[PDB]
């Protein structure tokens, strides 16, 4: 019982606290440092000793206590202290916008999770801002696209591979995240680098989300521009300084030019790594079989813009919604978002968030059993008063120091419960939800608060609208 397991790079050694096997900073590619910076993660080199995985490793650099370093490749178990082998496995992809985060946040903290489920929960770290989404393939083929999603792919080959050693099934994986991190998983369900890697899909408030080829490399360029880098000079884009990386990427992303509707680090359509549209894909069945459990909080916007906000700019304002919908639509949409606060924040709860959903859930539906949710508690009592973009979290790990009722444990138990349930099995059902099945035909939805409720196609018009 001391957990010293065998990883296919060498031993590791956790601990147990209250009733809780737990590995932090299990290496699981090489550090991408030096050469390896901007290139596909690499195993890491074999250890020969037991290592003292009982800290989480570094995270990725980013805009800001806990220590930063480019050397942020690491996941951590949590498994429960159990009899019971062979256990589902839920692997954990945090948001962020693509350039914050770490899943070593408290939030992200798998021990209520492991110990309620009795299931095993695998957090990590994978390449952020000019470090993973920076995409200089138009500058050298021996470099990498989407590279942060490359790490995700990688940790999920590195479960695939090992978490028979911790106690549980590779075959029944579960990968689960929120924002950035259900804009990942979008890109997992399709991408050639992670195929087979996963058995079943939690997207929480995250769907298809990609920038263009063009983009990219209109990007890419302006980095070398403010880093002073050009085509025969790439040599230095491996000794620069990491805080160097970090100060372009502000600056360039901060730019006037620059808004919250269009994300400065995001997935890039690419040939090798994304080759197309993750919705597309999907909509043709590259994820057939895979069960998914997907949603958005009601009021998403709301925790980007503040009653005192920047108001709109209809310059900008249309350019948004000639992004986010296309021309034709964004016209006919236009109707929907007259000028004001309260327009651009409904403008980001409808087309960052549920149209995305509802346009993949609906694509999915097609090839696999799905699962619709809408998340609206929140304090009736302003300022908080809000299903705020983010605010289920607390309630799916049972981490809620972030928020202590006995109806918020009461609801983090309901939430908690199907998630596990549908790690399990498939179906996110439990005693206190009989979920049905999302189709288009009826686009059955379950709306997550207090008490439980069910909608059938919800906010019709509006989807109406906007499809
Ligand atoms: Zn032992």
């Amino acid at each position: 019982t001391h957990q010293i397991v065998t990883t296919q790079y060498g031993k590791v050694k956790g601990t147990t606290e209250n009733g809780v096997h737990k590995w932090k900073g299990i290496p699981y590619a090489k550090p991408p440092v030096g050469q390896w910076r901007f290139k596909a993660p690499e195993p890491p080199e074999v250890w020969e000793d037991v290592l003292d995985a009982t800290a989480y490793g570094p995270i990725c650099p980013q805009p800001s206590l806990p220590r930063q370093s480019e050397d942020c490749l690491y996941v951590n178990v949590f498994a429960p202290d159990t009899p019971s082998q062979n256990l589902p496995v839920m692997v954990w992809i945090h948001g962020g916008a693509f350039y914050l985060g770490a899943g070593s946040e408290p939030l992200y903290d798998g021990s209520k999770l492991a110990a309620q489920g009795e299931v095993i929960v695998v957090t990590l770290n994978y390449r952020l801002g000019p470090f993973g989404f920076l995409h200089l393939s138009s500058f050298d083929e021996a470099y990498s696209d989407n590279l942060g999603l490359l790490d995700q792919a990688a940790a999920l080959k590195w479960v695939r591979e090992n978490i028979s050693a911790f106690g549980g099934d590779p075959d029944n994986v579960t990968v689960f995240g929120e924002s950035a991190g259900g804009m990942s998983i979008a890109a997992l369900l399709a991408m050639p680098a992670a195929k087979g890697l996963f058995q079943k899909a939690i997207m929480e408030s995250g769907a298809s989300r990609t920038m263009t080829k063009e983009q990219a490399a209109s990007t890419a360029a302006a980095f070398l521009q403010v880093l002073g880098i050009n085509e025969s000079q790439l040599d230095r884009l491996h000794t620069v300084a990491a805080e160097d990386l970090l100060k372009a990427a502000d600056q360039l992303r901060i730019a006037e030019k620059e808004n919250i509707f269009q994300l400065f680090f995001q997935p890039a359509l690419d040939p090798k790594t994304l080759p197309e549209e993750p919705e597309k894909s999907i909509a043709e069945g590259a994820a057939s079989g895979i069960p998914l459990l997907i949603g958005t909080t009601r009021d998403e916007g709301y925790l980007f813009f503040t009653p005192d906000s920047d108001v709109h700019s209809q310059e900008t304002l249309d350019a948004a919604l000639e992004y986010l919908l296309g021309k034709p639509l964004a016209e006919k949409a236009a109707d929907l978002y007259p000028r004001s606060l309260e327009s651009q924040i409904h403008m980001m709860t409808d087309l960052l968030f549920w149209r995305p959903a509802v346009a993949y859930a609906s694509a999915q539906s097609h090839y696999a059993p799905v699962w619709m949710y809408r998340f609206d508690w929140h304090p009736e009592k302003p300022p908080y008063n809000k299903a705020f973009h983010a605010l289920e979290l607390p309630f799916v790990f049972g981490n809620l120091d972030g928020l202590i009722t006995d109806e918020v444990k009461q609801l983090s138990h309901t939430i908690q419960s199907a998630w596990i349930t549908f790690a399990k099995t498939g179906n996110p059902s439990t005693e206190a939800v009989n979920w049905p099945a999302y189709h288009e035909e009826t686009r059955e939805t379950v709306i997550l608060d207090s008490e439980i409720t069910i909608e059938n196609d919800p906010e019709s018009e509006k989807r109406q609208k906007l499809f």
